């Protein structure tokens, strides 16, 4: 059929947000799986910590994608940042998502859960329709299809773990046998629901330390990951850039296995790996890097690596390198093909193979890592040249495999439009985004492939892309240009300056663009018969050369007419045009009424006449009064010669009554000028006689007349009789009205519509003044070229990329010769240089929003968090804290309200212990806690029995001054000693309290007991006891004594925060203070009253006899 | 070389069956997936050809058959 390549790549996977990201985390070998906290408490249900989770799930381009606010917030966020993942896949490959609109393109995307579904479905009195709309697994294809509008199939399929390459292979069979164009294949993961993790602990597959070993000798399982990776497959003529040639892909199924269903087969993937090597006609010996699935289970990494050998090892010499990109990101379980796929190419560009981690002492039940016929990638490597293969075997028994011949282009040899400067327009939703996309393309500048392409993507309307931006890359006045796009279509019209524009070497420079040079060669051919050519006459050094009024003309309507050409081959069609004297000839050109050669014989011709009439030298002033003014105060022999602006005039005649005028008007102080015109009263009565002559000529020179469109805005022809005939088409009646008649600048600059983008088609910009005070002030005037310049080149770049800013899509790609396609290797990634509009959070689901009042188990363990509850021991027997339940209460109302336990000052009140919980040495105790938030009120039960009965709400008014600490009794000013903490525990032991380390946290206490210091670590738990321990130290009662009420406790995080302060040590402290005539003690942001205490009795255990 | 393809727009024995993480036994995943419908009919019959589920939703049957 048709070659199949991989044009786009692109997503996000774990801990890297970019593949530019992606692969500097590969190849310095940073870790990708973390033990944060985002998803749910790692260790929630036992689950493995470890797994890898993508940085931000919360962001998304509403407006872009044209979703409501309230569709976003009922969106699964695989498919938000599947849309922004597809969408930079698509433009990675320099092609123009809107070039696909319409086609035949089709969708197959990778997906194995639908969580979000499950959470936004819990609830049937609130749950909103829309949310089956952006949610159900069908939408995920349909939605991309839908934004792209691709006609192609749009299916979504599980595959069970092989998802992305089952989605990749159907898409090359389509692609193959000629049914779609292109298709946009990704593959989506993210864990939200930890119930799926319990899942796969119970079926064994998940790794207890959460390391993918891939081919290791101590290999337990996998890790969960998530990433979002999307991939554009075209057919090899709409590729812009290729990674790598799909060789060939099939699937099969491993059957009915004796183990069972989940246990992989070796036969059936090394028959897989057979046929497709075989059918695809490629030798064995030609791969170079197989990427094994490498779960890391003890029984598919020796089931997987033995077929490898059988299959690819059997003939060649020299070692297969096998690597896993499981051992760094985890493995995503329906996304895991295309993320080897995004390693493998990314490897393949950078030249290197990207490590193998967690790899340190090989398999033994794998012989071929033992021996030497299959090695892996431990440290990096470099890619010496081969084909490659990546499969994926999922653990339904769905296999994939797929065979990839990397593209190996390099740079082609440097050529003489290299030098010259070339424009990089760009556009994208902020500001940023065009920023960075104009500084990495300054730092690739000599890179003509990536500019291109560059080129290529910026072409997108106002609305989608508000920010855009033009550099000049390569010229050395050159700097980043960034500006808003005002929303509306703008008129794009022409104005073509007079004859008096004409300076010494002009065009030099820009005959370096190919165009430009065919235009003036092709003018040169047509005045060959007169005996000059424009060429000759540019590059010529006398300044005489301009001097000749023939020349002059000829040179000013070849370079215009080239300026032409250069424009119309981006792609302009001007929506009005305005001529100036000469100007009106290459309006011909502009509007399709005139040809090249007659424009330029209508040019040479006037030339000649007026060099063949012999009429005495007449000046040409410019008079800074208004039309009318000029119509009387000039002098007999002085009339009007152009309209220029409401305030500029241009005055034309004999010499001498021109000098008298201007010493007249000198006299009267006002604004006098006059150009140089050789003494040619051009436009004035002098030429009366040059017409008769004139005319007989132009009849041979313009042959057949032909229509003025209706762009054209002539000026020697007013608007009442602007419908005459002869004016309803040029010709050489046409010529000789626009010489006899002056011209009319203004009377055409009333008529440009607002928000016009004028051009000035001209060597020199010499009406930019005119335009700027005669036009509506809206218009924006680009002058093309400029007199004297270094290099107008940069500048006629520079209005071009001024015409990119203002609306009108012009594309410099086409000034320049053609870019050789397939792009070289090494070409950078342009997935990265995409950036979105995300000031703005969507929602998403949370662990609670699944199934699970609140039940806290107390496992007092060695591996548990609540092992510090062991050193409570009072009497010998380890007892629950009194201030455990608190914290466990205090939890419970912090979930309800939603809100943290660190944000959340609460209130307790008539608290009262029931029954004392022993916690057993082995084994665990279930306390659970129900709240009644209509009665502030809480119980705690252990199997039925009541615990501890209370209130607790929320403090809504916080008061700092609760916690000040009340003026001892005892003025204590000697302080000679205090006591410490060995001192106050063994005190304590002595009464009865046999705490352990954990629980001892006063660093000294007063003599009385009255004051002392609490040390803090993270512990609530442990704070409260050591202020009840406190309390206890200056009872001058014998007996332990436990707490059985308590009126009132406050707690305030922030005060609590605000009163730690650091000790000279790294520890941090609180000070305590216990004042028993009021029955309060304070320490920190914790404030007990009304604590009573009743002595329980002791064991009498007598271990001791 | 028989291949298997279902069209399903729904998993909602899962849901039900994953709810618990105190009680959920392991085999749910095996039985209740989506991707089980076509791997299970594989692997009783002994089809070695593909095996898909399809989903998009009023159309995945037709869409098989297609296929």
């Amino acid at each position: 059929p048709e070659e199949v390549v991989i044009a786009g790549m692109s997503g996000k996977l774990p801990e890297s947000e970019n593949l530019q990201e992606f692969w500097d985390n590969l190849i310095g070998g940073v870790d990708m799986v973390t033990d944060d906290d985002r998803r749910w408490k790692a260790g929630l249900y036992g689950l493995p910590r470890r797994s890898g989770k993508l940085k931000d799930l919360s962001r998304f381009d509403a407006s872009f994608f044209g979703v409501h606010p309230k569709q976003a917030h009922t969106m699964d966020p695989q498919l938000r940042l599947l849309l922004e993942v597809t969408y930079e896949a698509i433009v990675d490959g320099g092609i123009n998502p809107d070039s696909l609109r319409g086609t035949h393109t089709g969708v197959w995307v990778g997906v194995s859960g639908s969580e979000t579904s499950e959470a936004l479905s819990r609830d049937p009195e609130t749950l909103v329709g829309y949310s089956m709309v952006g949610c159900q697994r069908a939408m995920m294809a349909n939605r991309l299809s839908f934004f792209f509008d691709f006609r192609g199939p749009s299916i979504a399929l599980d595959t069970a773990c092989s998802s992305s390459l089952m989605a990749l292979q159907n898409a090359y069979q389509a692609i193959h046998s000629g049914q779609c164009p292109a298709a946009i294949v990704g593959g989506i993961n993210v864990l939200l629901k930890p119930n799926t993790s319990v899942q796969f602990l119970r079926l064994g597959m998940l790794s207890p330390e959460g390391t993918c070993k891939a081919f290791d000798t101590a290999g337990n399982g996998y890790c969960r990951s998530e990433g979002v990776v999307a991939v554009l497959l075209t057919k090899k003529s709409l590729a812009r850039r290729v990674y790598a040639t799909i060789l060939n892909a099939g699937t099969n199924t491993d059957g009915f296995k004796e183990q069972g269903v989940t246990f992989p087969s070796g036969d059936i993937q090394e028959q897989l790996i057979r046929s497709l090597y075989q059918s695809a006609g490629v030798a064995p010996e030609s791969f170079e890097y197989i990427e094994a699935h490498g779960t890391g289970t003890k029984v598919g990494d020796p089931q997987e690596l033995n077929g490898i050998t059988r299959a690819l090892c059997a003939t060649r010499q020299e070692p297969l390198l096998i690597g896993s990109t499981k051992s760094n990101m985890g493995h995503p379980e329906p996304a895991s093909g295309l993320a080897a796929l995004a390693k493998v190419l990314l490897s393949l560009e950078h030249g290197l193979w990207a490590p193998n981690l967690h790899f340190h002492s090989p398999n033994p039940e794998i012989p071929a890592l033992l021996d030497g016929r299959l090695q892996v990638v431990d440290q990096p490597l470099p890619v010496r040249g081969g084909n490659v293969g990546i499969n994926s075997f999922g653990f339904g028994g769905s296999n994939v495999h797929i065979i990839l011949r990397p593209n190996t282009q390099p740079p082609p040899a440097p050529a003489p439009h290299a030098t010259l400067p070339r424009l990089l327009r760009a556009s994208g939703r902020t500001p940023e985004a065009v920023q960075k996309l104009l500084e990495q393309g300054l730092r690739h500048s000599q890179d003509l492939a990536f500019l291109s392409m560059l080129n290529d993507i910026a072409a997108v309307p106002a609305t989608a892309m508000p920010f855009r931006g033009y550099a000049v890359l390569g010229g050395e006045r050159g700097g980043p240009e960034v500006q808003q796009v005002p929303a509306g279509e703008r008129p794009l019209w022409f104005i073509c300056s007079g004859m008096g524009t004409q300076w010494r070497g002009m065009g030099l420079s820009l005959m370096r663009l190919d165009r430009f040079r065919d235009s003036i060669l092709r003018s040169d051919e047509a005045v060959k018969p007169f005996g000059l050519k424009v060429s000759q006459l540019l590059l010529s050094t006398d300044e005489s050369t301009f001097d000749d009024i023939v020349h002059s003309f000829v040179s000013l309507t070849a370079i215009q007419i080239g300026l032409i050409d250069l424009l119309s081959c981006m792609g302009l069609r001007p929506d009005g045009i305005v001529g100036h004297s000469l100007g009106e000839v290459a309006c011909g050109y502009a509007d399709g009424c005139l040809s090249q050669e007659e424009a330029v014989l209508a040019a040479y011709w006037r030339g000649q006449c007026i060099k063949e009439a012999h009429l005495p030298p007449g000046a040409m002033a410019a008079v800074g009064l208004s039309w009318e003014e000029c119509k009387q105060r000039c002098p007999p022999g002085v009339v009007p010669a152009c309209h220029n602006s409401k305030d500029t005039v241009t005055i034309s005649g004999p010499q001498a009554p021109v000098f008298e005028f201007v010493e007249q008007l000198r006299k009267e102080g006002v604004f006098a000028k006059e150009v140089r015109t050789g003494g040619m009263a051009f436009h004035s009565y002098f030429m009366e006689a040059i017409a008769p002559p004139l005319l007989q000529e132009l009849k041979k020179v313009i042959r057949e007349p032909k229509p003025r469109s209706a762009r054209w805005l002539s000026t020697s022809i007013p608007e009442a009789q602007w419908h005459s005939s002869l004016a309803r088409t040029s010709s050489a009646e046409y010529n000789v009205n626009n010489l006899v008649s002056p011209v009319l600048f203004q009377e055409a600059l009333w008529h440009v519509p607002e928000h016009a983008v004028v051009l000035e088609i001209a060597p020199h910009a010499l009406l930019q003044a005119v335009l700027k005070r005669g036009l509506k002030p809206s218009c924006t005037i680009i002058p093309l070229m400029k007199k004297d310049h270094r290099d107008n080149l940069e500048f006629f770049l520079a209005g071009i990329g001024r015409l990119h800013l203002s609306g009108i899509d012009a594309n410099p790609n086409a000034l320049f010769p053609p870019v050789e396609f397939p792009a070289p290797r090494g070409t950078p990634l342009i997935s990265p240089l995409i950036k979105w509009d995300h000031s703005l959070a969507w929602d998403v689901p949370a662990a609670e929003d699944f199934p699970n009042a609140a039940i806290y188990n107390i496992d007092t363990s060695s591996e548990s968090p609540d092992h510090y509850l062991v050193d409570h021991t009072l009497d010998g027997r380890v007892l629950f804290p009194a201030t455990g339940y608190l914290s466990i209460v205090w939890k419970t109302l912090a979930r309800a309200l939603g809100l943290g336990v660190e944000q959340l000052p609460v209130v307790f009140e008539d608290v009262v212990l029931h029954q004392a919980t022993i916690l057993p040495k082995t084994g665990t105790v279930s306390l659970e806690v129900r709240l009644l938030e209509a009665s502030r009120a809480f119980e705690v039960s252990e199997n039925g029995n009541l615990v501890v009965s209370g209130k607790v709400y929320q403090w809504d008014d916080p008061d700092p001054r609760l916690f000040d600490h009340p003026e001892s009794p005892t003025p204590n000013p000697t302080e000679p000693l205090f006591l410490a903490q060995a001192e106050v525990y063994k005190e304590l032991r002595l009464r009865g309290y046999d705490y352990g380390p954990h629980f001892q946290g006063i660093l000294e206490a007063s003599l009385e007991g009255d004051s002392g210091r609490l040390l803090w670590k993270d512990n609530w738990v442990s704070f409260m006891d050591t202020m009840l321990q406190m309390s206890i130290l200056g009872s001058a009662k014998h007996g332990l004594y436990l707490p059985t009420r308590v009126t009132a406790i406050h707690i305030d995080p922030a005060t609590h925060r605000q009163k730690l302060y650091t000790l000279q040590d790294k520890a941090q402290v609180a000070d305590v203070v216990v004042s028993r005539w009021l029955r309060v003690t304070v320490a920190g942001g914790v404030h007990i009253s009304g604590l009573h205490t009743e002595s329980a009795p002791r064991r009498q255990q007598e271990q001791q006899v």
